[PDB]
DNA sequence: GGATTACACCCAAGACACCAGGCACGAGACAGAAAAAAACAACGAAAACGGCCACCACCCAAACACACCAAACACAAGA
């Protein structure tokens, strides 16, 4: 498994002022996704077929 | 009446529904409700007996008068 990175950890950084790394822990250290939205309704209700 | 009560990490151990009355269909019986007839109200037609005008005579009502009694100004008495 991986390590919990809760949320007293992202009280230090945030104190620290490292906002790029906070973003890189809880995206692409983790479960980072692509959707795409609706550029009318904002719901996340578009079918995309990307080939 | 609800709702919240440290943070991170390690390990092990058990279960991962079974079994029982309701829906459908599955058939009777008085009750939810429908059909009928006979004693219920009235009206048409005949019978004779109760009701209305006479006739009628004896009992209650009015007039006359009697004596009797209740009563009312006032001459007299009285404080
Ligand atoms: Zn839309």
């Amino acid at each position: 498994g991986g390590l919990r990175f809760g949320e007293m950890e992202r009280d230090c950084m945030i104190a620290h002022g490292a906002a790029g790394f906070l973003k890189e822990r809880l995206m692409e250290a983790s479960d980072a996704f692509r959707v795409h939205v609706c550029g009318i309704c904002g719901l996340m209700s578009v079918i995309a077929n990307l080939k």
